[PDB]
């Protein structure tokens, strides 16, 4: 047929499809099974390498989304729907995608592996905003985006157990990585320049790979957008993981009656429950009412993660590492409508003070009273402690800083200090297209469109600057991808992006106006969160 | 034959004053008038008993003894330090007051201004050149009274509940002086119905105490608290602490409460002064040995309690603070600070100094403080660190307690006026790094720049006038604003809602909202909870 859309892989033949990007043709190999479907008695189990196949495996289309909760908060609303599954749900979802430029690159092009985010409970490479055709067509890079097990399926764990040891949604990603290694070669990809890049929980994931030895040998560069492995939401202890597994199990009738004491039977029992049964009780295992906290996520097992990601970034050796890190203007905005009284995407959410005080307890569930006070002290504007507008924006700040920004900063600094070559940024441009209210500004995850290059598509209603902007962004990423320096290669155009350093603390303003270097990532505020607050908590 | 204008008859007898010359004219001055029987011998530690009547004409032309106290020998010969030291023979017999009126004495009853001097309750005197009534008297026509009150062990050593050493006597001395004015001030042309109290540091604390003590409250109508409050970390002590110290000091000099006080009364006054500092419990600064005890008598409850639950509708108050309240004190106990160099310190000193400045803090409380006052972008910059250490001490001990008091008073009916003094005396002898320290506003209020003999500038003289106008207008009408003269900058009341105060500097008045708002919420609201959580 066409040697361009026909490829032999370590397991067998494949057939891609030829996509048409604004600037030209692209080869796309969608739905490549990287592992044997983790269904049946394989559920909660580490993934296994897909067995070799006979004939030509079709790969002209997107596979099934892993089993996960579907958002029903705002039915029909693009702002939420855009994140929901666009393919059928199934426990048989272990496939990855590959975009290569048409025709295949002359020599070993650098590879950009994307890891989607969604609180470790949702997400899919199948998504529109994760369309890696532009970054291949335009920047000529080999882009790979895989699907990994979310929710209970990916992270339910009974630490120490043989049949649900946890973190399998990560081993999924790791397995996709080992694949890209021994197989990307055939797509014109360089198995020597693997640059991982993900947002939210994907970012947190990327971090996990950096912190996990076995994952090291599978990548060389890393980008962590709006998320880290060290936060208050990305991991749970062994005890908590268990307490939530058993509880979820219990709710689903596992085991039935007053029988118990055997984890194997407990999992065996769980393995028989319809997928939707688990998803039904996913949210009932949280210990307190909250936001930006997820039920099933990576666990500190002492295997995939040898110790807390905190303890790891604190004492790891990141000398050789080259990382790109960042954040958006208002991380915490999106999460407010999902459980904080007074907040809706429909009104301006001009909240009362009491609403704000309550909100603080939700957004910071692990906080004792005194610690809550501290947070209130810090975020209240005492000249106007009643102004609804402040209270509103302050709530978004508490959430966004606590969960994303400060942890980012804590990582960046701890990384740089450890030997890493870190680069930081603050995405501040609010897409014109954006359907969420003005009050949320630049919400968690609204940088993707630009990094992926969606504004390049003419049909989509993006402004010309946004297009130029997107290209600029794609440039930084791909540049960081090949070189390990997001800067205009040789061609020293103009503004330079300096490495974030402990002493200097430099990050850049990623927006319409050319680069604009700044110092201190909420330095003051994050000193509160990263230095003080912790000891306030470990006292109370 | 006598000058009819300098001969005054007072309840205890007659007295002759002296005609003084102020820059713009003559002024009458009656100095060293006794208002109490000499608190000596067995009268030591005891409350003041009224001055017994005398015969003949008492000589009220010269200042009297300064109350027995400690003398500041830190920087021998240094004006900025000596300007506060005793300028008359020390003696226990020091209970006298001074009145300054225009010359000739005013025809119409004029508003009285009563000055209570600073000095951390361990020192001070009305004898001091900075507390000179002559300018206020001559330029504004005020009747200015100022008294001496016992300090240190003599005026504040307490064995709560005993008869022979009840404590707070120095505060009683001031009250007695306040009564004396009530009675006798009419004789000089003063109006007993328009008494306005004003003080600085411990002086302002004392003023606050009179506001919070019922008896004293019916002896004045308005008040001005300059860089000082009744509430706050240093102004008062528990009854148990007061006793811990008193008992300790007693033991330190070789001494049943009665039998103890008896022994302390045989000790030479200097023996006491020498040991008064040995009783402090911790390595600190801006923390004094013998201050007002909360006896449940003069002070029914704590000033904190009292300002939170009191009626203050019938009160007009002027409160303020100078731009660099902390500096002066760093020099006294925080390593790395000297008047001689620029005192740029290392983060290590800043850290060890916060424990000096907030001696009562727990490691966590301290760390909370450190976190607040650090510039995390340059946590090592000695300049910022130096400036910051000064703010910790100023905010903790003065600025915030003032903001607290302003809010509580305002909240509970009072009419409050607030300011921040920002001008640095051109003639200032303290290093430029100390900015406008604690006490360097006084000389302007009292009108010293009006004396051409002193080397102030023309602007400074004009400034002094403006301030004297502010104070007197307030002492006169409860409002510091120029009445008829709807001039230019109008000074609005501090309200809990708007939180406005003004800038007292060479430029015209400027209104500012929120007095160290965010920082004071840390000290006032949060720090205490954290403090109690981590307490002993
Ligand atoms: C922004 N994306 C999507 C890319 C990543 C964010 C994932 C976190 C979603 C927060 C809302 C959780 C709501 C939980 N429920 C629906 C159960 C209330
Ligand atoms: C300017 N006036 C006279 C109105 C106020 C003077 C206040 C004196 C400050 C002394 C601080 C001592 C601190 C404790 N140690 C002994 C450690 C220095
Ligand atoms: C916004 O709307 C939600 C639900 O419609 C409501 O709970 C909230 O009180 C509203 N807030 C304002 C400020 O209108």
């Amino acid at each position: 047929e066409d040697p361009q859309l026909l490829v032999r892989v370590r397991g067998g033949q494949l057939r891609g499809i030829r996509l048409k990007a604004p600037g030209g043709p692209v080869s796309a190999f969608l739905g490549i099974p990287f592992a044997e479907p983790p269904v049946g008695s394989r559920r909660f189990m580490p993934p296994e390498p897909k067995r070799p196949w006979s004939g030509v495996l079709d790969a002209t289309t997107f596979q099934n989304v892993c089993y996960q909760y579907v958002d029903t908060l705002y039915p029909g609303f693009e702002g939420t729907e855009m994140w929901n599954p666009n393919r059928e749900l199934s426990e048989d979802c272990l496939y990855l995608n590959v975009w290569t430029p048409y025709p295949r690159p002359a020599s070993p092009t650098p590879v950009l592996i994307w890891i989607y985010g969604g609180g470790f409970y949702s997400g899919a490479a199948s998504l529109d905003v994760y369309d890696g055709r532009f970054l291949a067509q335009v920047e000529g890079a080999v882009l790979v985006s895989m699907n990994y097990r979310v929710g209970t399926f990916g992270f339910l764990a009974l630490p120490g157990s043989r049949e649900a040891p946890g973190n399998v949604g990560l081993l999924d990603q790791r397995l996709a990585l080992q694949w890209v290694q021994e197989n990307i070669a055939a797509f014109g990809g360089d198995p020597m320049s693997v640059t991982l890049f993900g947002e939210s929980a994907g970012a947190a994931s990327v971090g996990m790979h950096i912190l996990s030895l076995p994952s090291r040998s599978l990548f060389h560069r890393a980008v962590l957008q709006s998320g880290t492995p060290n936060g208050p939401w990305a991991t749970v202890s062994a005890g908590e993981a268990r307490r939530r597994a058993t509880l979820l199990a219990r709710l689903v009738g596992c085991p039935p009656g007053g029988a118990g004491g055997n984890d194997t039977e407990l999992i065996a029992c769980l393995r028989t429950r319809p997928a939707q049964d688990l998803v039904d009780h996913e949210w009932h295992v949280l210990p307190q009412e909250s936001i930006f906290r997820f039920s099933f996520v990576p666990v500190v097992d002492g295997d995939f993660l040898s110790d807390t990601p905190e303890a790891l970034i604190n004492t790891g050796d990141f000398q050789d590492l080259q990382v790109l890190v960042g954040v958006v203007k208002d991380e915490g905005s999106y999460f407010l409508v999902y459980g904080v009284p007074g907040f809706s995407k429909d009104n301006e959410s001009l909240i009362s003070r009491a609403q704000f005080l309550a909100g603080v307890r939700i957004g910071v569930p692990q906080a004792s009273d005194l610690a809550a006070e501290a947070v209130v002290l810090h975020y209240t504007d005492w000249l106007h402690p009643e102004d609804p507008t402040h209270l509103r924006d302050a709530m978004s700040a508490v959430v966004g800083d606590h969960n994303v920004v400060c942890p980012v900063a804590q990582l960046a600094g701890r990384l740089a200090a450890q030997g890493a070559r870190v680069y930081a940024y603050i995405f501040e441009h609010r897409a014109s297209t954006l359907t969420w209210p003005l009050w949320m500004g630049v919400p968690h995850g609204y940088e993707i469109e630009f990094i992926f290059g969606l504004p390049l598509d003419p049909s989509l209603n993006y402004t010309t600057e946004e297009r130029i902007f997107a290209q600029r962004l794609m440039k930084y990423w791909t540049n960081f991808a090949r070189t390990g320096d997001p800067n205009d290669p040789r061609d020293r155009k103009s503004p330079q992006w300096p490495p974030y350093t402990t002493a200097a603390q430099q990050y850049v303003s990623l927006n319409l106006k050319p680069l604009e270097v700044r110092r201190g990532l909420r330095a003051q505020t994050c000193a509160f969160w990263n230095r003080f607050l912790p000891k306030l908590l470990s006292a109370t």
